């Protein structure tokens, strides 16, 4: 048998005292008042005493919203401490007003009434608390190293982190940003960015800072949603302290704000500037118009170069026409690169007619990249992540040009390629040119963003490449390990190239040999084993060492089982799990990326596609009025949605029970 | 410290006026009718 007792004993209540608390619970005003006036005389019943479940009489009256017993206890001067916070968390405006008019606690000591109101996100109570001059202390920097922060971290790191988290949850309140903020949209933007940075820094408290940042982004989105006219939309988007607030939203990565339908509609009607009725057109006439503009890019470009002030000169300044001209010029560049592959023994030859055409687009690409560098700056250049491969293309083109010039100057004769040197400058130049050709032709992935049916697909690829990168570390570790083992076994039986039937050594021969003789060749062989191009007899030696053969063969088999059966199917399962997490937000992310691509063409800089590129208090007052109407509409909408969602608990049933019982004792008293 | 105020100020109600709206909220017909005939 197990004895049961109370190992942590407390102070029990007496019979009359339990009767008093029970009368408070059922709401008998006559009995409670009689007990109070009897206690004032006899000092027999403690009015500030506790209950078995953690509450006192004022707490019971507050949770049961019985304002009349609550004010009776206030008039009899019961203990008051933390009951204000209890009324704040209870969301009872009458209790809040009465306690403003005048041990164990389930609240942290930092909990201030404004902060608990900001947690409860109740606009009424937050505004009544803000009516009095009440202050929230400022959080320090994200990476602050001052003496106060290091002392608070050293003394009690749990209370420091809880205090910072408590401050930021107070500040991220949608009601507390709707009031007491000169610019709620910009405040929500900066607060969301800061909460994202604190989510990145504080690893353990990551999810709560993530959800606070998401709450701020949702608040900004709904505030934009409450607009009701195109002027108000453009006042919001064009406020600066054009499209300044939109550029700020793009800078702070507010994809929910950017992907608003009204903002996307305004961006679309700015994008289709020259064509007012592109929204309602057929597929065939859209394709015909696109090809018609795309076949006239040199005419429009030379029109801009000659006279910007004409029906054709400023026609390329429209964003869609500029995008079509850039795409058409780049596609003609790729067509010429395809034509370039269509005497070959000259050492360091002069450039042909096709390369003589290619050279100005190469110069224009380099000039455009360095012009974007010099104009935008550094962080904006490195943030794009396409400029890395753009730099790779420019570097490979420059290397090809330099090697071609070096070969043309240094060599003159016509020697056949069969006896050329292996590190010949012409060979190096042509290899670099082919690599740059591939990089140029995969640069077209960036144009899938502007299409409706390919943009989310590109977003899904960009989100699953991260998991491919995660898997590549494990696969390369396994590859290095098995390459090391197979080298350590097989590098005694290395054979010269002369002993081979056709003077070829390596896995690229007709008869594959020496697949595990050197570390480079072992890495190549175990890489090509994934696609099945490495035959089985590469695990063979001329000598009769059958045990050596069997250990090498089972090493190869273990590598194949780990890679193709385990790791590849692991990669399939990982990307399949990752795709479902992206399919929900793919539309929003695609709309954000397409907005960035659209705003990339709104500038006057970079207008000419290559190779042609080498040849004020009223605004504040109107914005304040629009935001004031927006805040009123948003508070009304979130009050309506609070009165439309579920919202109901057993609090409501015990509230109705309390009202019925208080009335019951009232009419039993009056009758 | 961050000061808190009402940056978009509105028109507050008086004491009797808040009492009238509170009586409307609790549904006291006698008090609401008395307040109406007194306001007239
Ligand atoms: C992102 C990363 C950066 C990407 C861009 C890098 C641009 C780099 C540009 C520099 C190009 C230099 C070419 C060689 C000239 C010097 C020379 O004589 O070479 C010697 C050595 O040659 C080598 O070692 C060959 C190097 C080929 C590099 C190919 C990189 C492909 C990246 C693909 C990426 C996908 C010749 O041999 P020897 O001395 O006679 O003996
Ligand atoms: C001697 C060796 C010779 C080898 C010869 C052959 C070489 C072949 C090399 C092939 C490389 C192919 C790389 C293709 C990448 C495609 C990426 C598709 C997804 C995508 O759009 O990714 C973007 C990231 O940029 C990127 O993914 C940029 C990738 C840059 C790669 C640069 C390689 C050099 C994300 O989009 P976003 O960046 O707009 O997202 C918002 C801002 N973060
Ligand atoms: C991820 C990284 C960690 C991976 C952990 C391990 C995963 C499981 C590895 C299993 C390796 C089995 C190797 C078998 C072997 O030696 O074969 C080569 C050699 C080739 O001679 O096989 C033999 O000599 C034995 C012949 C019978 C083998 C039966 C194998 C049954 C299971 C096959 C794999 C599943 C399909
Ligand atoms: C892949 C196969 C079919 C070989 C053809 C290669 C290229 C000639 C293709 C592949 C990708 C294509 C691009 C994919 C998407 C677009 C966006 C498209 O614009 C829209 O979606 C129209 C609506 C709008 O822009 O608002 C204009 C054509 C373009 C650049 C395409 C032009 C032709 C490209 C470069
Ligand atoms: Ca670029
Ligand atoms: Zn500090």
């Amino acid at each position: 048998r197990i004895p049961l007792q109370i190992v942590r004993a407390e102070t029990e209540l007496s019979a009359e005292e339990k009767a008093f608390l029970n009368a408070v619970e059922k709401g008998d005003y006559a009995t409670v008042k009689q007990a109070l006036q009897e206690a004032e005389i006899y000092y027999n019943v403690n009015i500030n005493c506790m209950d078995p479940l953690g509450r006192s009489a004022l707490l019971i009256a507050i949770e049961n919203e019985n304002l009349e017993i609550m004010e009776l206890l206030l008039n009899h001067s019961v203990y008051v401490g933390d009951a204000l916070l209890y009324a704040i968390r209870k969301e009872v405006v009458g209790a809040v007003e009465l306690l403003l008019s005048y041990q164990f606690s389930e609240f942290t000591p930092d909990i201030t009434p404004i902060m608990l109101a900001a947690h409860t996100n109740n606009y009424e109570i937050i505004k009544l608390l803000v009516q009095k001059r009440v202050t929230i202390p400022r959080p320090h920097q994200i990476r602050c190293n001052c003496v106060e922060c290091v002392s608070s971290s050293e003394v009690d790191s749990l209370r420091h982190s809880r205090s910072r988290l408590n401050i930021y949850k107070a500040l991220a309140s949608p009601s507390l940003i709707a009031l007491s903020s000169e610019d709620p949209i910009l405040t929500a933007f900066r607060l969301g960015w800061e909460l994202k940075e604190l989510s990145k820094v504080e690893n353990e408290f990551k999810a709560e800072y993530e959800e606070l940042s998401q709450q701020c982004k949702l608040f900004a989105k709904d505030l934009l949603d409450q607009a009701r006219s195109s002027r108000e939309l453009e006042i919001i988007l064009n406020h600066r302290d054009d499209l300044a607030k939109l550029k700020v939203a793009i800078k702070y990565h507010q994809k929910e704000f950017v992907a608003q339908p009204n903002c996307q509609q305004l961006l679309a009607t700015l994008w289709y500037d020259g064509f007012p009725g592109w929204r309602r057109k057929h597929w065939v006439v859209k394709l015909l118009t696109c090809m018609t503009i795309g076949f006239l890019f040199p005419m429009l470009s030379i029109a801009y170069l000659i006279s910007p002030r004409s029906n054709l000169g400023l026609f390329i300044k429209k964003p869609f026409i500029k995008f079509i001209c850039h795409t058409a010029s780049y596609l003609t560049f790729l067509f010429m690169l395809l034509l370039a592959s269509q005497d070959l023994h000259v050492q360091g030859p002069p450039p042909t007619v096709v390369e003589w055409m290619i050279l100005p687009w190469v110069l224009g690409f380099i000039w455009g990249e360095i012009k974007e560098m010099w104009d935008g700056g550094f962080t904006e250049y490195i943030h794009d992540w396409w400029n890395l491969m753009d730099f790779a293309m420019n570097s490979l083109y420059l290397a090809t040009i330099s090697l071609k010039i070096v070969a043309y100057v240094k060599y003159n004769g016509s020697r056949p390629r069969e006896e050329w040197e292996m590190w010949h400058p012409t060979l190096i130049a042509e290899a670099l040119f082919a690599i740059s050709n591939i990089l140029s032709s995969l640069r077209l992935i960036s144009l899938f963003t502007a299409n409706s049916h390919l943009g989310p697909l590109q977003i899904s690829l960009g989100r699953m490449l991260l998991d491919i990168l995660k898997f590549l570390f494990i696969y390369c570790l396994v590859l290095l390990a098995f390459a090391n083992g197979l080298n350590q076994l097989y590098f005694y039986y290395e054979t010269r190239a002369i002993d081979e039937p056709n003077n070829c050594k390596g896995i690229r021969c007709e008869k594959q040999n020496n697949a595990f003789s050197t570390l480079f060749e072992t890495l190549q062989s175990l890489f090509w084993s994934v696609f099945g191009l490495l035959n089985l007899y590469v695990t063979n030696v001329k000598a009769r060492h059958e045990f050596t053969e069997f250990v090498g063969a089972t090493m190869f088999g273990t590598y194949n089982v780990i890679s193709l059966v385990v790791l590849l199917n692991m990669l399939i399962a990982m990307m399949n799990n990752s795709y479902q997490l992206i399919a929900d937000h793919a539309d929003i992310e695609w709309k954000f990326a397409r907005t960035k691509l659209w705003m990339s063409y709104f500038d006057e800089g970079g207008t000419l596609p290559p190779p042609f590129n080498i040849i004020s208090l009223i605004q504040n007052q109107h914005y304040q009025e629009v935001i004031r109407n927006l805040v009123k509409r948003y508070v009304a909408a979130m009050i309506r949605n609070s009165k439309t969602h579920e919202g109901l608990t057993e609090e409501n049933f015990k509230e109705l029970k309390q009202d019925i019982s208080s009335f019951r004792y009232e009419v039993l008293d009056l009758l």
